[PDB]
Order: C-alpha cells, then structure tokens, then sequence
C-alpha cells in the first residue's frame, strides 16, 4: 500500500483485530478512511494521531466502547459517525468543542440514555442525529446549536418538544417519528426555514394552527394517528401538493372541497 | 447464536423445557422475544433479567399459571400477550403502573372472574382485550384510562354496560359482541369519535335513535336480533355506505328509500 | 322443487302455460319470482295468494290483459313489471292504495291511453315509468 501515493479514499470491510500500521503510514495524503469490522473490536493504539489531514472519519461496526481521545488532535474534522458502539454516554463531546468545523454528528443505534448538557457549545453543528436510541428528554442545552438545519430523534422515549426549539434558526428538516407525543408545542413553528417534517406514526391529537407560518413547508407526515378529520391550516402552506400531505386517505377526504382543487390544480 | 450480532427479533416454537442460557446471552441488543411452547412448561430461571432492551415479550402456551415477578424489571416493555395459561387472577398488574408505554394487554381465553382496580392507574392503555373469560363486571376504574381506543369484551358475562362510557373521550371501535346486552345506555354516545361499534348477535330488542349522532360510523353490527325494523336515524351517518351497514336485508328494506339511494350514490 | 328449501330467486322462460303448483308449494322462502312466457297466456289460479314473502314480481310477456285481483293481498310489494300485457286502462291501481312499500310500477309497451286520477293515493312512489305507451 506504500506505493499507492495518490489515494484520498480507503474503505475496508475485513472482520480487522486492528487498524493496520501501513494505513497509517499511507495517511500523509488520505483524506477519508472508513472500516467496517462488523463488530469485531478495533484497536486504535496511538497510530491515528498522524491523520491530520483527515476531514470525514467513519469507524463503523467496530465495538470501540470508548470514543477515542485521539481525535480530540483531529482539528480538521467535519463528520464523525459510531454506528454500532453500544454506546451509553458520550460525556466526551465537551472536548469536541476544539473542532471547529464539525457540523454532522451520527450516533445512532446506541444505547444512549441522556444527552450531555455540553453540546451547547458544539456551536458550529448543522446535522446531528440521535435517532435509534434510549433518549428520554431533551436538554435545552442542545438549542444553543443555532446552526442546526437537520435533527433526527425518532425511535427514543420523547414525550414533548421543548419550546427552546424555536431557537433553531437554521432548521430546515426533522424527524420525531414514533415517539408519543400528543400535540405540538407552538414554539416549534418559530424555525422559520422548516421544508420538510415527519412526524408520523405518533399519537397527536390535533395538528397545531401555526403551521400556516411554514411558508416553505413542502412534505408532513401525519399517519398514524386518531384524527377524525384534518385541520383546514394546513392548507396555508403555498408549496405543498398532494404527494406531499402524507396522511391517510380518509382523513384526507375530510378536508374541504377549494382545497382539494387547489391540489387537484398544484400537481399537474 | 453469538455471532449473530444484530438480531433484534427471535421467535421459537420448539417444545421447550426453559430458556436458553444464550438467548439471554444475545439479549444485549434483542428487542422482541417470542416463545409458543404449546402448553409445554418453560422455566424461566430469571435470566430474563438481563433483556433490557426487550419491548415487547410473548411466553406463549407456557403454561406459567401465574404472571412472573421478573417482568416488572423490564421497564421498557409495551405489550404484552399471555395466551393459555389458565389466569384466573391478574392483580400483580398493579406494579405494571411502572410501564409509561404500555398500551395493549391480550388476556384472552383465560379463567379471568374480575378486574381489579387499580386497571385506573394504566392511564397510557390503549388497548384492552379480555375477551372470552369469565368476568362478571367492569369496575368504573377502567374508564381512567380515557386515551383507549379499542376494547374487546365479546364473549363475557356482561349484561348492561354502565354510563362511565361516557368517558371514553378517545373511543375509536368497540366490540361488545355476543353478550345479552337488551339496550345500550345513552351514555355511550358520549364516545364522539366512534366509526365501528360490533353489537351483532346479541338480543338485541331495539336500537336508540341517537345512532344518528355517530357522524363517522362506517361499520355495525345488529345482525342475529328479533327485530321487525330499523330506526330512521340511521340513515342520519354521512360517511356510512350499503356494504358498511351490515343488518338483515328484510330489516334493511325498512329504511326510507331515499337512504338506500344515498347509499347507492355512495359505493360508487 | 320441494327439496330446494333455501331458493330466494327463481327464473323461468319456457313458454309456460301455467305457474307450477310446485312452485307455489316452494313459494315459503322465495323471496322474488320472475316468468318470462314469451307472449304465452299465463294462468295464475290464486295459487298466488301463498307468496306473502314476495317483495318484487316480475310476469313478464304472459298475455295476462288483466291485473290479477291477487296482487291485492301481497302487501310487502315494493316492485312490478308487466311488459307487454297489451294494458289499455289500469284503473286496479285503486286498490294497490294498500301496498304501502310500493315505489316503482313498470307498465312500458302497453297501450295505454290515458292515466287514472287515483294514482294520486299512491303516494309512496318513487319510480313510475309508462313510457312507450299512448298517453
């Protein structure tokens, strides 16, 4: 691999007991390395220190247990993700905070139970998902990532969206699906740049007014739920289409007659 | 099985005397397990204890005889079904008021003489079937739990339904079949948001008018009664059809006809 | 015929002289018969009178050139058709005033002049055609 001077791209899917030494002897000119171990654990050792260069890392099915301080030297990050680390606690994101350019973080499908008060100084975020996992609240502390356009927390243990969630300036998707939360807090209609969100397969009640607000709102998700009927705000969303209201049918017979013109209309 | 690293559902049918040791052993990461023993006695052995991540569990025909006090540690689970295993008795249910996310019970085909009381602390249920037991009465508790919307007591020894019904703000369907319920309480109206209510087969002497405020009713059952007609008001539905008004044609020709032309207009 | 217990429709058109005895014997569980005779005269006999059951009857092209009186006491009729029975005047409507789920007469191809006043006690009708007549 010594020869091969000119590759900015390795990817290894290879049940390794250990990083090779020659990749990181190689990683003078690598700019993203992802291994796959399928579980089998990774031994770093010290070796990754030499990857400055190094903008994406994916280490991923490699049972680290431990987020490695090493990348705590990585100064040129943007994306990190740990799929598959049973991962619990991620305390060590205060030291994150040197990494200026990190804006995706993926920690899905963990076993994690709270999230960190400290990623509020992970200012600079843009995408964080935490999906898949035990997460029980929300800290406010999140929302002083005002960078954040993309947030994924469906499948963890929600009951209700704090109103410090109109602090997102920047937000433009996200994902709460399959929590059990029975009604919306209007605050979250302060994320003015919202285009798409999904909420589906939860047990709201009532779909709040304030989505009238979301001018650029072209896709929902509402499935799943008791309604009877839908409410008419929907309608005041100038972009959406009828491919884009996600809900039943029979809900969506319920709305009125000018609004089913206008989609009739809007599509073709 | 351990290297198997990502099953998160296991389902066996195999005659077994107790549970694997390395079932429990894979329960790190297992979400759903199933066990239909055929009236085969399993044994338990609490190494159930370890399965943390398990959300919903089904020890199926194990012929347990009693609900076992490991369950209770098991703090995430949603459902639970014990077919055939001959309960007669289930107050341990009330330590199951630890379970926020538990929403379906499926005792059927049990020796269940009562409920017990505390079923008004499970305020998160949404469904509830003790069908085809031995029960006796409804204790006013169950009507705590006013975010149900299914519950299934065909084939019990109810004679009259109280008026707590009423608080079943979220009712959806109910299935009251085969019992010898002579007439319904008007309370029972109270439940705005039905569109299935399965009354067939029961003896049935009359049918209240104010059927005619079920605004969504789709689906109903008279059928086996000695009626001679049927009231108007039925025809007083909107988004009933001929197919979803499931009555003997002889009664169904006593509506006006009228109705049965809105039905007509209304299959097509 | 006797051992079809559970027949709720029976058809026939076969250039009948008569309505079967058989079938009034059968006429218990039926619920709608219809003979098409194809211009053969029909005799009914008030066997007729057995078909309490009937809701809808159909003689259809049976030369009957009278109303039978028996109708009189079928009094959960909602439906009958009598195509081509050469009607001139249809004045034993008075007496339909009685069947009071009646609310769809079919009288086509007839020769029908006029339409009698006591129509107007039939008042639970829904459907009247007589078209393709003389009126």
């Amino acid at each position: 691999l010594r020869e091969l001077k000119r590759l900015k791209v390795l990817r290894l899917k290879s049940n390794l007991s250990k990083l090779p030494q020659v990749v990181t002897d190689v990683g003078v000119h690598l700019q993203k390395l992802s291994i796959n171990n399928e579980g089998t654990k990774l031994i770093v050792l010290n070796s990754l220190k030499k990857m400055a260069n190094l903008t994406e890392l994916e280490l991923i099915r490699c049972d680290l247990e431990r987020i490695p301080h090493s990348i705590f030297s990585l100064h040129n990050l943007q994306e990190i993700d740990l799929k598959d680390n049973n991962l619990k606690t991620i305390e060590e994101i205060i030291s994150f905070q040197h990494l200026h350019r990190l804006t995706c973080l993926k920690l899905w499908y963990n076993h994690i139970a709270y999230i960190p008060i400290q990623i509020g100084n992970l200012t600079n975020l843009e995408r964080l998902y935490l999906n898949r996992n035990k997460i029980e609240k929300i800290p406010t502390q999140l929302f002083y990532c005002r960078k954040l356009r993309y947030l994924d927390l469906s499948h963890n243990n929600l009951t209700f969206l704090p109103a410090d969630i109109g602090l997102l300036q920047n937000l433009q998707n996200l994902a709460i699906t399959a929590n059990r939360i029975e009604t919306l807090p209007p605050e979250l209609f302060q994320c003015r740049k919202l285009r798409a969100l999904h909420l589906g397969n939860n047990v709201l009640q009532s779909l709040p007014s304030r989505v009238g607000e979301l001018t650029n709102l072209t896709q929902i998700e509402l499935r799943g739920n008791r309604l009877e009927c839908l409410p008419v705000e929907l309608g005041e969303c100038p972009l959406l289409k009828r491919s884009g209201l996600v809900v039943e049918e029979d809900l969506f017979n319920t709305l009125p007659p000018e609004v089913k013109e206008r989609l009739w209309r809007a599509d073709k």
